[PDB]
């Protein structure tokens, strides 16, 4: 597997994957600030011009190189072909998978849009970080609510919905949450933390 | 299948979903203008609170009733069970799943913002107007480079790709997209406006 990557919330998705299950990999280290994902070597693979992409060139089929852009979609690729980290079970399953896409769709492109009016004094753009703080409070108080209800996010095992969600809320502090607005969030961040692949890939 | 639905993007992807295969549902709407999304009874199926979102009781295995949240994963639960609209080969099915996040990550939730930043004078938030402006026309970009390529987005067959970018690329005219800069997008518009499940789903 060859993994186009950054050190951000979307590439820790990944690793997070890969060093749980123990799949070999190459970092292929994309330097977005340098403007790296724009070069078209890079856009042949990801023509969203986003990290993580993946090449998987040894897919089940045999046969040609898989190339795949989306974290969602990498992840959901990767739970099928190691048949870890997302269950055969439908029920199941289901789960897990509707609060992958709620990441993806909401959690990550939400706080993402409160990362960026972060970089802009409030005053200049009051309408637009009164919107985000607000939706990344809405979004927190989601995860919060079924976190009481279920040790995992939609399961009782963790999950590519939890590796999905995870790299995003240790980014609390920099959204300005309150963490203790949250406190099944705050636990679950604690046990995710301990796991030593987490460890691994934020080494 | 009951459906939980409003008139809106997401709400469309799904019951172009169902007319294009011809299963039964009954529709339950959502006022989204007075808050019925907020209802103890729609936040038990749809704890995000957003539409769509369905219950499934005659899920494959029996037993108790499947709820589901998220256009996403709604489409991909139906595209399973029915065997229609997704591929079962690993890398078509795989292209298609790539596209289908890339809608639900990307395509819908910055041409949202691009809608709600239109409810406001352009001169009060001229920052954010400027930012979901120039990232809608980087996403037709990508879309209509994509569409040069294949007929269908990743592939040569409609999939859930399509049906889930159909509603929002339909509504460029409200993103003041200029689509005669996209010249393959208004050709596959065009395409998929002339299916007869198209026309039912708007009708
Ligand atoms: N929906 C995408 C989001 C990926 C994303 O936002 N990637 C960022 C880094 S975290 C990126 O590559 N930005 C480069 C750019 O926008 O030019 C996913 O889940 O993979
Ligand atoms: N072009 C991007 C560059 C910043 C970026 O890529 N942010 C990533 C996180 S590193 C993001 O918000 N991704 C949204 C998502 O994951 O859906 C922007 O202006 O926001
Ligand atoms: C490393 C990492 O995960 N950084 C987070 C903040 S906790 C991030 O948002 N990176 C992307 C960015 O700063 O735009
Ligand atoms: N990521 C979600 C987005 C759903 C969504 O944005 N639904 C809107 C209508 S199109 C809604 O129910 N809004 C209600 C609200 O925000 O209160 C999906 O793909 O299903
Ligand atoms: N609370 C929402 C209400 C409007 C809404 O739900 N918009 C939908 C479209 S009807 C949207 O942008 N969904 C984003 C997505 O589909 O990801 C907001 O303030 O934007
Ligand atoms: C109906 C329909 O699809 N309306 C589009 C505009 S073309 C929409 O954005 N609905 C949700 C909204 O206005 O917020
Ligand atoms: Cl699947």
């Amino acid at each position: 597997i060859d993994l186009y990557y950054a050190p951000t919330p979307n590439g820790y998705k990944i690793t997070l994957f890969l060093e749980e299950v123990g799949l070999p990999y190459t970092i292929h280290p994309i330097d977005i600030s340098a403007g790296d994902q724009f070069k078209p070597e890079f856009l042949a693979i990801a023509p969203n011009n986003k990290i993580p992409a993946i090449v998987d060139h040894q897919p089940d089929g045999g046969g040609e190189a898989i190339s795949i852009f989306e974290s969602g979609a990498i992840l959901l690729y990767l739970a099928n072909k190691t048949g870890r980290f997302l269950s055969k079970d439908t029920r199941e399953r289901t789960e897990q998978l509707q609060w992958l896409f709620w990441q993806v769709a909401g959690f990550g492109p939400m706080l993402g849009q409160n990362h960026h009016f972060n970089r802009y004094a409030p005053e200049v753009v009051p309408y637009a970080i009164k919107r985000y703080t607000e939706e990344s409070q809405r979004l927190y108080k989601v995860l919060n609510t079924q976190l009481e209800k279920t040790p995992y996010l939609g399961g009782n095992e963790y999950s590519i919905a939890d590796i999905a969600v995870y790299p995003w809320a240790k980014c609390y502090e920099h959204q300005k949450i309150n963490l203790e607005d949250y406190p099944a969030v705050k636990k679950w961040l604690e046990k995710i933390q301990q796991r030593p692949a987490t460890q691994a890939a934020y080494n």
